[PDB]
C-alpha cells in the first residue's frame, strides 16, 4: 500500500478515467498531486463491474482519452463497441504508460472531508486512519459508483448465491445447471442476462417497468479504416467535442411531427438495422415534444412486438408509460431473441410485484420461484451517492449532505457556494451522463486543473462559487430541463430509484458543446461566478 502524503496541492478521489487524468494533468502542470482509491486498481466502473456481457454502448473510437497523441496512434481498438476486459486493458495501459500508479493509494476509502477556513485548506481522512492536508479537493469519485438494492426484505434469508452487477466477483462465476433469477432489466440486466442464459438450467428474469432497447449491432473494426482515422485522429475528437452528445451522432434536422408515416418508417428503419444509440437524434423534437417522441416510441415497440415470437411475452416487453429516450437508451445484443428460448422466463412484477425475498426465491403476489442464484442488476445510487458516503464539511461546518438534501446544488456542476477549493468531476448540474463521457470527463479535468494553475500562478489560495449564481445555475438547470420531456419519468437521472431521494432532474441538457462554451467564457473573464482570494 502506497503510504500517502501528509501534505498535497491537490488530492484527488477515485481512479477511473477522470481521477488518472486529473493526477496526469497536474502532475505536468507542476503540481503535488495524490489519488486516494478504494479498489486495488485503477479502472472504476470497468474495474467494478466485470458481470459478463459487459460492454460500453458509445463506439470504441469515440470512447477513449484524446489528451495523448502517442495513446492515439499505438492503441488499437477491435471491435464497434469495447468489452469491459478491453476497456480496463485500455486503461491498464494508460496508467502504465504515464506511470500513474505512483500517485495512487489503493484499498483506501476516504470517509470525511472537512474545509479550513483559518488555513484555506481542506483535511481529508481515510478508513486506515490516514490525514491529508490539501489545499484543492477533487472529487472523481464517479457518477454510477455506489450499488443500489431493491427495496424489498428478505435478502439476507435468501439460502443460494446473491451478486450485485456493480460488485462483481474478480473470478468468473459458474451458473452451470442453476435456476437463476436476475432482477432488474436496465442497461446491466440486458447485457448480463443473456450470458446467464447460456449456462443456467432455467433463467427468471424480472422485469418492473420495461427500458427501450434497440440493436447494437456489434461488428469487427475494420483495421483499414483504424489506420486511416489514426490519420485525423486529433481533428475528429474535435468534431466530437463540438456537439451536442459528444460523439459523431447525426443531427437529425427535421420534426418527427413534419413528416409522413411513410418517411419516419422508412428514416427510423435505416436507423435500427444500422444499430447504436443514433436514433436519438433521429429527428430534432424527439426529447421536446410528447406527440412526436410518441411516434418514434411507437416505430420501437412495433419492432419489438416482432422479436419475440409469443405474442403475450412480447407485449409483457413493451415499454409503457414514459417517453421515449427518458430514461436511458440501451443498446442490446441477443436480448429479446432470449425470450425464444425453452428456458428463459419474463416475470412480470409490474401485474405481480415483488413482496420479499425467500430462502428459497422470490415471492410475487401471484407465485414463489425457487431459485440456486440471484443476480441484482438494481442500479446505483446516482450522482450524489458516492459524495454523501463521505462526512464532507464546508464553511460553519455545513454538511455536503443537508445542503444538497433537497437536491444538488452547483454552479455550472464544478462547484457549490459554502464549499471553498472543492471540484466535481462529471456529476450533477452538468452534461455528464447525457453525453459520451470521456468527453464531459476531460472537459472538466482540464478547466479544474486549469483553474487550479490559475490560482498558484496569481498566488490566491481560496476560489469559492458566489451564492446567488449558484442559484441562478440551479433554476437555470431546471428551467431547461423542464422544456425537455426529461423531468417527466421516474429515473436514476430524477433519483427515483433511491428510496426518499429528493425527485428532481440532476443534469445540465443544453448539450455538451453549449456548456463547454460556458465554461471557457467563465475562464475568461477570470472566472466570473467564483470569488478569489
Ligand atoms: C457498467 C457501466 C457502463 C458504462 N458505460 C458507459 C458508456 O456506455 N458510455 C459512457 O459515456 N459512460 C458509461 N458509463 C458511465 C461511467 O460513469 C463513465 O463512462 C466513466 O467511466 C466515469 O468515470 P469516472 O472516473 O468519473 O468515475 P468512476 O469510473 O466511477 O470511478 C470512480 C472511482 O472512485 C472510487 N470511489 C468512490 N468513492 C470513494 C471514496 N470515498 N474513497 C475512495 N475511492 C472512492 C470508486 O471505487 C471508483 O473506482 C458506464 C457506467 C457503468 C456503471
Ligand atoms: N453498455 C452500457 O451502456 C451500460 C451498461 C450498464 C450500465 N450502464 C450505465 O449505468 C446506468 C444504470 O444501469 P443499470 O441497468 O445498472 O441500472 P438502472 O438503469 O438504474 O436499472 C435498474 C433496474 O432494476 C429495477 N429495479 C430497481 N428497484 C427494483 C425493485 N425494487 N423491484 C423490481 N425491480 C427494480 C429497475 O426497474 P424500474 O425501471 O421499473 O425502476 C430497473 O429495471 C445505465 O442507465 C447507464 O448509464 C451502461
Amino acid at each position: 500500500r502506497r503510504q500517502p502524503p501528509e501534505e498535497v496541492d491537490v488530492l484527488v478521489v477515485g481512479a477511473g478515467f477522470s481521477g488518472l487524468y486529473a493526477l496526469y494533468r497536474l502532475r505536468e502542470l507542476g503540481r503535488s498531486v495524490h489519488v486516494i482509491e478504494t479498489a486495488g486498481d485503477v479502472g472504476g466502473v470497468w474495474y467494478w463491474n466485470r458481470y459478463p456481457g459487459a460492454r460500453c454502448d458509445i463506439e470504441s473510437i469515440e470512447y477513449c482519452y484524446s489528451f495523448s497523441e502517442e495513446v492515439l496512434q499505438e492503441w488499437n481498438w477491435t471491435e464497434r463497441y469495447a468489452s469491459q476486459p478491453e476497456i480496463l486493458r485500455y486503461i491498464n495501459f494508460v496508467a502504465d504508460k504515464f506511470d500513474l500508479r505512483s500517485g495512487i493509494t489503493f484499498h483506501t476509502t476516504v470517509t470525511a472531508a472537512a474545509f479550513d477556513e483559518a488555513t484555506n485548506t481542506w483535511t481529508v481522512d481515510t478508513n486506515h486512519g490516514d490525514r491529508i492536508r490539501a489545499r484543492y479537493l477533487i472529487m472523481a469519485s464517479g457518477q454510477l459508483s455506489v450499488p443500489q438494492l431493491p427495496n424489498f426484505p428478505g435478502l439476507k434469508d435468501f439460502a443460494g448465491n446473491l451478486y450485485h452487477t456493480g460488485n462483481w466477483p474478480h473470478e468468473p462465476v459458474d451458473f452451470s445447471g442453476q435456476r437463476v433469477g436476475v432482477i432488474g432489466t436496465g442497461s446491466s440486466g440486458i447485457q448480463v442476462s443473456p450470458q446467464i442464459a447460456k449456462q443456467a438450467a432455467e433463467l427468471f428474469v424480472f422485469q418492473r417497468t420495461p427500458h427501450f432497447a434497440v440493436p447494437a449491432r456489434n461488428a469487427p473494426l475494420d483495421p483499414e479504416f483504424l489506420a486511416d482515422l489514426k490519420k485525423r485522429y486529433a481533428e475528429f475528437r474535435e468534431e466530437s467535442r463540438n456537439t451536442p452528445g459528444g460523439t459523431h451522432r447525426y443531427q437529425g434536422p427535421k420534426s418527427a411531427l413534419e413528416v409522413s408515416d411513410e418517411e419516419l418508417v422508412e428514416t427510423l428503419e435505416r436507423y435500427w438495422q444500422e444499430g447504436g444509440p443514433d436514433i436519438l437524434a433521429a429527428y430534432r423534437d424527439i426529447l421536446r415534444d410528447r406527440d412526436a417522441n410518441e411516434r418514434v416510441a411507437e416505430f420501437i415497440r412495433n419492432k419489438i412486438r416482432n422479436t419475440v415470437r409469443d405474442p403475450e411475452v412480447a407485449e409483457r416487453l413493451v415499454p409503457k408509460g414514459y417517453p421515449f429516450g427518458t430514461k436511458r437508451l440501451i443498446l442490446e445484443i441477443d436480448y429479446y431473441e432470449m425470450f425464444n428460448r425453452d428456458n428463459v422466463h419474463l416475470v412480470d412484477t409490474l401485474s405481480a410485484p415483488i413482496e420479499t425475498i425467500t430462502p428459497r426465491g422470490v415471492r410475487t403476489s401471484e407465485r414463489e420461484y425457487e431459485l440456486d442464484s440471484l443476480v441484482l442488476a438494481t442500479g446505483f445510487d446516482a450522482l450524489t451517492g458516492a459524495l454523501f458516503k463521505i462526512d464532507i464539511r464546508g464553511v460553519g461546518n455545513v454538511a455536503l449532505k443537508e445542503k444538497w438534501a433537497a437536491g444538488p446544488r452547483t454552479y455550472l456542476g464544478l462547484s457549490t457556494a459554502g464549499f471553498p477549493n472543492l471540484f466535481f468531476i462529471a456529476g450533477p448540474g452538468s452534461p455528464s451522463a447525457l453525453s459520451n463521457m470521456l468527453v464531459s470527463i476531460e472537459q472538466h479535468v482540464e478547466w479544474v486543473t486549469d483553474h487550479i494553475a490559475y490560482m498558484f500562478k496569481n498566488g490566491l489560495t481560496r476560489s469559492e462559487a458566489v451564492l446567488e449564481k449558484e442559484d441562478e445555475w440551479v433554476e437555470h438547470v431546471n428551467e431547461i430541463a423542464d422544456e425537455t420531456l426529461y423531468p417527466m419519468t421516474a429515473s436514476w437521472y430524477t433519483g427515483a430509484n433511491v428510496p426518499g431521494k429528493p425527485r428532481v432532474f440532476m443534469l445540465y441538457v443544453g448539450g455538451f458543446h453549449r456548456y463547454r462554451q460556458i465554461c471557457d467564457e467563465v475562464a475568461a473573464k477570470g472566472y466570473e461566478g467564483f470569488v478569489l482570494t
